């Protein structure tokens, strides 16, 4: 049993439990056994909760960012069901009522007793909420299908969770002996050092000498800092490249332990090839010992040296620059530091780009004020978790502020979170305990975290760390570990499968590949694993029966599988289907569409529905994700292609598209695909503006039958190929209802397009600070300032509300004429 779990880890980490005791690390072994115990009695709190208790964790409410409508409703033991013509105002317990009395009146003979769950899904409707604000609701009222839902007792709820239970006195200034190496080149050879405190150099950059490439140096390498003024936080960096220049490998340490203690005395740094100084990159040495350049270095004795307790540091025009600054004006900010804590506490982040982390007494001084430093927003917290804020009593205050985060904003930006995770100095911080506990109170939380870190196992530098934080989730949760598995499970046959259709794609017809995906699919092994399970794209979505006769593969150069679903107790909604795709980084992809999400989220808080498809994408692993079929749509390319014997024959290729949306929405039907297509448009022609998504072209833009705009293929973003707005004569055709002039309906798209434009600058800051902790992914279209600074353009974020708005009258205008 104890031994199972341990096997059952190993292979959904994928990375043997065996390997971390291996490395015999204290650091390792301490995080392991903490984090085990913190899991564990979350796991424990848990098992106790009430039984509403367990439907917010498990099923955790989809809520929206009066009219009549028609609900079905039954009960979990019986096929007998009642159709009911309830409001869009009424709470889903009005509901539950009518359904008791529904029941009694049949039966012959409390509300309170019930939850109503979604017909063949993992989501449920409780909670003094009308109905419309539900996220199914919603996606019955548009898509024009009649809720299906089940009364879920009490009794049957806990059953549920029942089953699914488990110092100053040192003045000398700083330095070290750089001994020698074992690396491969082909000219001289320099290792240059420097001392970091994040983004930010200590002291300045001193190298060493010539040694010919044949390497030993012996040197002793004074830096300009003392050793009491060294903040807790120092980084030593390393890099190594040859010279007659050409970077060859670079390697970073910490000063001190992960019990505060300065190290001491031989260090051998196994280090990481390049492609001057990397100051972000990970403080652990490459894991291939074997392959990997060494730099052996000696840490000189002060003598046992512990960093000071906080006890022991505790002891220890203003208003026109604070909307890059002057050495001036710094030491102003630093002066007036009393009264920035009082009067500006969310210019926090300026104070503490403004002391001198080469000066003990400042940090302290910093420190202290800081430890009275009332709570920041959400938004100011976001920007201190930055590399650009190393600081460890930073990150801690950082975090007590992110506390506030709901499970809603928590879940929008765990991306950016999960991706600090990479910066994060040693592995038992803050950050992780805040994941994990988060985690472990939300199984959609939970399901996303270990799909983040899953995803990456195979990049070396997080290996490690992300393994032992899955390891420690899953002590934490025994039954989602399982259902993780079957996950896994079906990924790993949808990699054997699509290296099958690769390798015949190159050898015969599509339709005799087709029909041998379909005999491999409809194998025994193959027939249970992909049936059956949690959507990796949303723990909400169930893949039930595997349609096999609806599957195939997609023609691309990566051959990705299209996977359909169905499911008799969900009807239409379990009509489901997931795309599978190996050999493409999807992480950009997921980013992207996070984004349009997110801007769909600002739009909606303001009344604003732009009629957006925000669908999934997930990284899986190597190379490998999955996203999600958009049911009932085709890209503009195919659309236009203008085949006969078609109901969207068209006599000129302009008509192509709105005689396809008219043979979608025959009569009255029409006038709605209209509006449904002029508002996707607007808010996809400002997603791809604001984003820089260029390299835009028929075959990867598409629509759905309801009339409904939406990009695919986000390969490119942020400029990357100064993109200016686009504007398709094909679109504006359709907006105008197949008129050459038709400005009434021009203007109100504009409009849109406008007060799209402005909400998302509002909330520019927000974009600002998430795509700045983003950079820490590496994502090579999002690596500088220059990448940061096309947003800050794109956005206008320096200029005011109607100076901006003007400048994007001239990047809306330059469109138009550009339109053929
Ligand atoms: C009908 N249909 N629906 C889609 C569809 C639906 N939802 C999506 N999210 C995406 C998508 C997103 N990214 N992406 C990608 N990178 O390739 C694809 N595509 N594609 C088709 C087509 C198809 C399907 C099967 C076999 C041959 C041709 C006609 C192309």
């Amino acid at each position: 049993v104890k031994k199972l779990i341990n096997s059952q880890i190993s292979l959904l980490i994928g990375k043997g439990l065996h390997e971390f005791d291996s490395l015999r690390d204290p650091e390792v072994n301490d995080f392991r056994t903490k984090m085990r115990q913190f899991c564990e009695e979350a796991a424990a709190h848990r098992q106790q909760l009430g039984w509403v208790e367990w439907l917010q964790y498990s099923f955790p409410l989809q809520l929206e960012p009066n009219r009549a409508l028609l609900v079905n409703v039954k009960f979990e033991g019986s096929e007998e069901s009642f159709t009911f013509q309830v409001s869009t105002k009424d709470m889903p317990l009005a509901l539950m009522a009518c359904a008791l009395r529904k029941k009694a009146t049949v039966f012959r003979q409390q509300p309170e007793e019930y939850a109503l769950q979604v017909n063949g899904r993992h989501e449920y409707l409780y909670g003094n909420y009308p109905l419309c604000h539900f996220q199914y609701i919603c996606s019955c009222l548009h898509s024009g299908l009649t809720p299906h839902l089940t009364m879920v007792h009490s009794s049957s709820i806990l059953a549920m969770r029942d089953e699914q239970s488990n110092l100053w006195s040192l003045e000398q200034p700083f330095s070290i002996e750089l001994i020698e190496g074992r690396k491969v080149n082909a000219m001289k050879l320099v290792v240059q050092a420097g001392l970091f405190h994040g983004n930010e150099m200590l002291c300045k950059t001193v190298s060493s000498s010539e040694v010919n490439v044949c390497p030993v140096w012996k040197q002793r390498l004074e830096f300009d800092i003392s050793v009491c003024d060294l903040p807790r936080m120092a980084r030593l960096c390393f890099a190594l490249y040859a010279v007659v220049d050409c970077p060859i490998a670079w390697a970073n340490l910490m000063l001190f332990d992960y019990k505060d203690q300065l190290k001491t005395g031989e260090r051998c740094l196994y280090m990481w090839p390049s492609v001057l100084l990397n100051p972000a990159g990970t403080v652990r040495g490459n894991p291939n010992t074997e392959s990997a350049a060494a730099l052996v270095i000696y840490l000189p004795e002060v003598a046992p040296v512990y960093f000071p307790a906080l006890e022991k540091i505790l002891e220890l025009l203003r208003e026109i620059l604070e909307r890059e600054l002057y050495e001036h004006e710094k030491d102003l900010v630093w002066k007036m530091r009393h009264e920035v804590q009082e009067h500006f506490p969310e210019a926090l982040a300026r104070l503490l780009l403004v002391t001198k982390w080469n000066k003990h007494e400042d940090v302290a001084q910093m420190l202290y004020l800081l430890c009275s430093w009332p709570e920041l927003p959400v938004l100011s917290a976001l920007e201190l978790l930055d590399f650009s804020f190393p600081d460890c009593y930073v990150g801690s205050f950082a975090i007590k502020s992110l506390r506030k985060l709901t499970d809603d904003e928590l879940f929008q930006y765990l991306l950016q979170l999960v991706q600090v995770l990479k910066y994060e100095s040693y592995l038992d911080c803050e950050l992780t305990k805040f994941l994990l506990g988060r985690a472990l109170a939300n199984r959609k939380i939970g399901h996303f975290l270990f799909w983040h870190l899953r995803s990456e196992m195979h990049v070396p530098s997080v290996a490690l760390r992300f393994g032992l934080i899955m390891e420690a989730y899953c002590r934490g949760s025994t039954h989602h570990m399982k259902v993780l598995m079957k996950q896994g499970e079906a990924l790993s046959k949808l990699k054997a499968l699509n290296d099958f259709v690769k390798v015949s794609s190159q050898k015969t017809t599509k339709p005799q590949t087709k029909e041998m995906m379909h005999m491999c699919m409809r194998q025994e092994t193959y027939m249970e694993a992909l049936s059956h399970l949690q959507s990796p794209l949303d723990p909400s979505t169930l893949l039930e029966e595997v349609c096999v006769e609806q599957c195939t593969f997609m023609d691309s150069k990566m051959k990705p599988l299209w996977i359909m679903y169905s499911s008799e107790e969900a009807g239409s909604a379990g009509n489901v289907g997931i795309i599978f795709k190996n050999g493409d980084d999807l992480r950009q992809d997921m980013l992207t569409l996070q984004m349009i999400q997110l801007m769909d989220v600002l739009w909606k808080q303001e009344g604003l529905d732009l009629r957006m498809t925000p669908y999934g994408c997930l990284p899986t692993g190597d190379r490998t994700g999955l996203i999600e079929v958009v049911l009932h749509s085709d890209t503009i390319a195919n659309i236009q292609l203008n085949k006969s014997n078609m109901a969207a024959t068209a006599a000129f290729n302009k008509d192509a598209l709105l005689n396809w949306l008219k043979s979608k929405n025959p009569g009255e039907a029409l006038d709605r695909a209209i509006e449904e297509f002029t508002l996707s448009c607007a808010g996809y022609c400002v997603a791809t503006y604001v984003l820089g998504i260029g390299d835009r072209h028929s075959d990867n833009i598409m629509i759905r039958e309801s009339g409904q705009l939406f990009h695919i293929d986000f390969g490119h973003f942020l400029g990357n190929f100064r993109v200016p707005f686009i504007l398709t004569y094909d679109f504006v055709h359709v907006i105008q209802q197949g008129k050459t002039n038709n400005s009434e309906k021009f203007e109100r798209f504009r409009g849109y397009c406008e007060r799209a434009y402005t909400i998302l600058r509002r909330h520019g800051l927000l974009f600002l600070h998430l795509f700045a902790l983003m950079r820490a992914a590496g994502l090579p279209e999002l690596s500088c300032s220059k990448d940061i600074q096309y947003l800050k353009d794109s956005l206008a974020l320096g200029k005011t509300e109607e100076e901006a708005l003007k400048h994007f009258r001239v990047k809306f205008n330059e469109a138009l004429r550009e339109s053929w």
